[PDB]
């Protein structure tokens, strides 16, 4: 069969540049790619949040390191997210947050150290699970930077940075290696009679034809649900939310310093996020319309951030769900256009790459055999459900009752029986998938990190965070003091480290400005 | 003008149960009071210190003597509050400790005693102020009552108690005399189109309407800020904790007695209490978040004491500042819903039976002449202000420099002009107020008292306590030896008292046994 040489991608957003710069480089002959973006249609960038293996699959591949891009795309770090208000009706009384940290949690004689956390509270240990099973969260709550000043890097982080810039710098990349950037918009897409996309007509006349076409068009999908006509399946039965109002907000960082995480902080009818910058933070309150309108919404928006009634807003919507198959005759879909997941876990420019990994893995010739696409098409719905799953247990485990939103999760999604089942190991007192790797093993296995996403960790900030704990611990631990024992050690190591990270790490906001102001 | 007949309190924590028994004792006649308390929200009572007007303006107002309300709170005596650690860096090897006491300090020929100790301390004389000045505190070093066994009072006092247990017995005292208590939460608040609070509507469907509402909601000012949007002033530029983690610790009383006082213990980033009862004292320490983590603090607090990692905790929040305005339109805030100050001084019941009193003496009718509110709202701001002054005179005047946090409080603090002009004249050697009245009698005035709060004897004890002493004498003393010599005598008969006091009084311990064990 003849190799796909010719390829266009629609849209010139985060998905697009990353598409032109992934298949710029990993099609190092016989490729000639071009991207049209249109200069009328907006590209979303709300300052977004990531996580580590933007790095390790993403910016790696291309070949530059943390030290060349983040300068260019105004990054700041970022260490974890952090909960406010998720557990409780929110009591101004009342502390109420959790961190939900990267890097995984260690084992003890083959159990994570959560299960002999859980022991111990069922003794009367009082502090909370993620304090004494990770170093860092204190040097969170203390706004300190995950590196020494040296750059020793002492915690898994990943960046927040405005989306916008990171499209641009990829722009310069990719046009740099030879991608072909076309300013003009779609206006027609000619479909052959067995349906494959034929060519695309533009405002300014050009007919664009290609063996292969990414639609990075955003929601529209353009290509893949417009022309194509693929099924979106709706999700809203699954998560509530569908709108955003957000903004940008001055930072006094000298002040008040720099977050070193995300933040989200649960309101009455959805949660805002919070993504610390130099000099600004970017937040956003998603929502969900059937239980509050936009103008009652950004009200709340503005009267949480102390902001008025003249402060410009970008008011969002969206649909949560996905394409039915991301990936039908000649056309893949890459990025909104494929499709979305409110940014409660930072998982928006994952689906981006982690498709365009998935991509390389599956690259087609002009046959377009159908079990490649198949392959693809599974691995891409494995992975937004998994992360559908894992967002919705935020929601249907907390306790809050004080608003019709709040009690609509805890009572009125539906629930995949992938997630009841992980969620019913976890309250026998099961471990869910652990890793034996370090972290730096994990974030650099991605055919690994990919089925295996959500660890024994990640579910357990989460539930235990919203105050969800298991029946009772391991009955194997009543068998094993010695383990017991070996695991108080590791909880000193952890306490250690915490004392230490405390006087040695700079504050985020000093290390950020020492990498340039 | 129609009377206000009937009275709405949202809130049954102290300041709910205060409101409505001051209110049943003041309205005689034409007076309908509900209060509406929710059972799922908590009210504060983490063992807590008062001053002495709690019974001349409140306990008096309603009739009930000290004998009768005390036994019912599990009350402890409190003669002063004593400050450790405030003044030097901690070394264990060296007592840094003094008083905060009660009562006023005698005037010789129109100065104050104050004024004549720093002349002696000028020539040498190496005894502190408040040994010199005050007959009782060596009598609080050993433990001792108030009281002699048979009651007689020989010094001022005032008490420590669980705060749960005062508004129960309030609660009691109210509702037997027609105060009608609804265990219910308001849900939502209806405002007309001049926004004054037309109704509330309850969780079980109940619509709560009044000619006048009393928000006692706590922090949240479930009335005046969620409601009726009034602004908060935040005072965090003025004073920086935000914080603290409490608990109540066993005390073995038979072998280390009952400390007749408060204690305020100076750590790294806040300073702990210790508010001592039959059996336990109450202790927390209050923080600053931007200087320490809460799992920092903890982990102070717990070593203090040498506490266990066991032991719950109460893990509280807390923003200092006051509303704009107590009352608006036809609500007014009492309590933590109208301001809070961090605890250094025991003001924070104070608060809520001062602006008690200040409410009956400006009561409205259903007109709401904005000149009554307008007047009332003024004296709280007066009030408030007046003491985060003097509580920040605490902070700033310290020279502890060993942390970022005691550095901060000697340089960062924003300062009122009131504050700064106090200081200006105690340096310069001049009296701040002084009464003329004997302790009794200012105690019993509480129009000159609630204007004349903090003394000359108040600023001396805490400045003198933190070794910030006038640049000099007051010239005046130059020429007026014959005063200097009848001073001489004072300080005789207050030694003589502080011996007769030494070998007199029961321990504290005892008298509080024999009260009732
Ligand atoms: C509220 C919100 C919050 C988010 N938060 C995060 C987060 O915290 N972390 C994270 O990783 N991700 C987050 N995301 C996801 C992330 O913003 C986007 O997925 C990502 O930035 C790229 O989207 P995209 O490029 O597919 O689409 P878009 O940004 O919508 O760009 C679409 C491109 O297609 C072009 N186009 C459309 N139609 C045509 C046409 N007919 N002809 C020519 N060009 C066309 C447009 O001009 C544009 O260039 C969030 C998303 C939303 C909506
Ligand atoms: C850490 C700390 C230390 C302190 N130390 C001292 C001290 O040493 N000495 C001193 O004098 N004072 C002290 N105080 C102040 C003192 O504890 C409180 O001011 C006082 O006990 C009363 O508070 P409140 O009644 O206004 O609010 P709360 O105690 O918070 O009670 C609020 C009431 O409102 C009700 N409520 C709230 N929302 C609703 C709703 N929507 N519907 C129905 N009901 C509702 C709640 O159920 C509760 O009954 C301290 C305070 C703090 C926080
Ligand atoms: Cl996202
Ligand atoms: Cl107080």
């Amino acid at each position: 069969n003849k190799p796909i040489k010719n390829i266009v991608i629609v849209g010139g957003g985060t998905a697009g540049w990353m598409a032109a710069s992934y298949l710029v480089r990993a099609l190092q002959q016989q490729a000639n790619i071009t991207l049209i973006e249109s200069a009328a249609i907006p590209r979303i960038g709300v300052g977004e949040a990531t996580i580590p293996s933007l790095q390790k699959v993403f910016f790696d591949f291309l070949g530059i390191p943390e030290r060349e891009w983040m300068p260019q795309v105004n990054g700041a770090f970022k260490a974890a997210i952090k909960f406010v208000n998720w557990r409780k009706s929110p009591d101004p009384s009342r502390d109420d947050h959790f961190y939900h940290l990267f890097g995984n949690v260690p084992n003890c004689d083959g159990v994570p150290l959560t299960h002999y956390w859980l022991r111990k509270r069922e003794q009367g240990f009082q502090q909370p699970m993620e304090y004494a099973c990770y170093p860092q969260p204190g040097a969170l709550d203390g706004k300190l930077a995950p590196c020494l000043s040296d750059g020793t890097r002492q915690m898994s982080h990943a960046w927040h940075f405005d989306a916008h810039l990171v499209a641009d710098f990829l722009k310069r990349w990719a046009v740099e290696r030879g991608v072909n950037r076309v300013v003009d918009e779609v206006v027609d897409v000619r479909l052959n009679n067995r349906g494959y996309i034929s060519n695309l007509l533009t405002k300014e006349g050009r007919t664009l034809e290609a063996d292969l076409f990414i639609d990075c068009s955003g929601m529209r999908g353009l290509l893949i649900n417009q022309a194509l006509k693929e099924p979106f399946i709706d999700m809203s039965d699954y998560l509530l939310c569908d709108s955003a109002v957000a903004s940008a907000v001055p930072n006094d960082d000298a002040r008040d310093g720099v977050e070193p995480y995300t933040s989200s902080i649960a309101m009455n009818s959805g949660w805002t996020w919070k993504i610390p910058m130099l000099g600004r933070f970017g937040s956003g309150y998603v929502f969900s319309s059937h239980f509050t309108s936009r103008d009652q919404a950004t009200a709340d928006f503005l009267k949480l951030w102390g902001l008025s009634d003249n402060q410009p807003l970008n008011q969002i919507k969206f649909r949560v769900g996905r394409n039915k198959r991301a990936w039908v005759n000649n056309c893949v879909s890459i990025g909104l256009s494929s499709c979305f997941l409110e940014p409660l876990e930072s998982t928006g420019i994952y689906f981006i790459y982690a498709a365009l990994y998935q991509l390389v893995k599956h690259f087609p010739d002009t046959s377009f055999d159908p079990r490649l696409s198949d392959a693809f098409n599974a691995e891409i719905v494995h992975m937004f459900d998994d992360c559908r799953d894992f967002v919705q247990a935020h929601y249907f485990t907390t306790s809050r009752d004080d608003t019709p939103f709040w009690l609509a999760n805890r009572h009125d999604l539906r629930l995949s029986d992938a997630i009841k089942e992980k969620v019913q190991r976890y309250k026998a007192g099961l471990p869910l998938t652990t890793t034996s790797f370090d972290d730096s093993t994990y974030y650099e296995t991605f055919d690994y990190e990919f089925k295996n996403f959500w660890l024994n960790g990640n579910y357990y900030c989460i539930f235990a965070g919203l105050g969800m704990l298991p029946d009772r611990s391991l009955p194997l631990l009543q068998h094993r003091p010695e383990s017991i024992e070996k695991a108080e050690a590791m909880f000193a190591s952890i306490r250690r480290e915490a004392e230490r990270l405390r006087t040695s790490l700079p504050t985020n906001y000093d290390y950020l400005r020492s990498l340039r102001d």
